């Protein structure tokens, strides 16, 4: 089969046991996550099974079920919050389930998005507790796997402005270490990123980072120039549109605002013709018009594809190469939401990793010849 069920490369590059290797030893970081989208699914018939939600377990594989031209998935994270999320410890469990996962294939540091609006107001579960209880999973991850995360509130922008203001009071009065910044997603369509003007400065002047969803579902290039330059975001969360408009590309480009992309992104494999999917995916023009982009799985277990086969879909399908790889290697770097100093360590720590990883998998494959 193809990582995350796509279609077919129709490349003509044959991924060997060679290629796997590489990706999979590659040093990662991963900035566009859900975590109620990487929630592994015999976790979900745990949680279905102890909360007697009204989901039996066929109605858990509609769930995971990822087709040819699939669905958007935000429905499963909506009974996620109304009917299997009914404790802070099940926000402990899918965090540190989600990190050891993460892990595993050689992510050092992830940051991922929880909607609090969903957990306090559907749930019922207080946000002091909800934080802790997965600041908790974050801590025990480090403990255990020595993945280092950061957790990003994020506004769930089909309710009210008013819910995104209250997300950011939320997290001024639980200051920590772990909680760095805050996003915006859910459907774009109908939800302009300027209609959540008050949280975006209201985080801003709190010391907190910004990113935000914009340009997914074929919304106006409009909607990343406004999240870029209203809400000032430190970086873009898929923002495709944005080939459309080359003059801006360049002043981004100049800026060195980092994009996160998503091979998966649910809204092109089902709009695409098979044949034309990976051919004209945006994400395939944007380093060629200077942009930034690093690849990342934003829902993991619902896309079925793990960090992995997500950094091999840009080589497979894509047409990029090992080098391009190595930049969005550092773009991912540069993108994080961690100190300087950080940073220039991964860069120099790093950037060597690579360049062996690449000779290996020379030497690889010369020995499976
Ligand atoms: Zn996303």
């Amino acid at each position: 089969g193809t990582p995350g069920n796509v279609p077919a490369a129709r490349t003509g590059i044959e991924i060997t046991a060679a290629h796997r290797a590489f990706f999979h030893a590659l040093p990662k970081v991963e900035l566009h996550c859900h975590l109620l989208g990487a929630v592994r699914h015999d976790t979900f018939v745990a949680l279905a099974q102890r909360s007697g939600a009204p989901i039996e377990r066929a109605e858990i594989d509609a769930f995971y079920a990822r087709g040819e031209k699939p669905v958007g998935v935000l429905h499963v994270l909506r009974a996620l919050d109304r009917y299997l999320l009914t404790r802070p410890d099940d926000l402990r469990r899918i965090a540190y389930e989600y990190l050891e996962d993460a892990a595993a294939h050689n992510v050092r540091h992830a940051e991922f998005f929880w909607n609090p609006t969903g957990t306090v107001r559907v749930s019922g579960i207080p946000y002091a507790d909800a934080q802790a209880a997965i600041v908790t999973g974050m801590r025990d991850a480090a403990r255990d796997f020595g993945i280092g995360a950061r957790l990003i509130p994020s506004i769930d922008r089909e309710q009210d402005p008013d819910e995104a203001v209250a997300i950011v009071d939320w997290m001024k009065a639980n200051r920590a270490d772990e909680v760095a910044g805050i996003g915006i997603d859910y459907r774009e369509n109908d939800r302009p990123p300027e209609l959540f003007w008050k949280a975006y400065r209201d985080a801003r002047a709190a010391g907190f980072r910004t990113t935000a969803h914009a340009g997914e579902f074929g919304m106006p290039w409009r909607n990343v120039e406004t999240a870029v330059d209203l809400l000032h975001v430190d970086r873009v969360d898929h923002g495709y549109t944005i080939v459309d408009n080359p003059e801006l590309c360049a002043r981004y480009a100049e800026r060195g605002i980092v994009f996160t992309v998503v091979p998966t992104n649910s809204y092109y494999l089902r709009t695409l013709p098979p044949d034309q999917w990976a051919e004209r995916h945006p994400m395939r023009k944007m380093p060629g018009l200077g942009l930034k982009i690093h690849p990342n799985t934003d829902d993991p277990t619902l896309h079925k594809v793990n960090p992995s086969e997500a950094w091999e879909l840009m080589f497979s399908h894509f047409g990029f190469t090992i080098a391009d790889l190595k930049q969005f290697m550092l773009n991912g770097i540069d993108g994080a939401w961690v100190d300087d100093d950080t940073k220039a360590a991964w860069r120099a720590a790093w950037a060597p990793e690579f360049d062996m990883l690449a000779d290996t998998l020379a030497a690889d494959k010369l020995a499976a010849a």
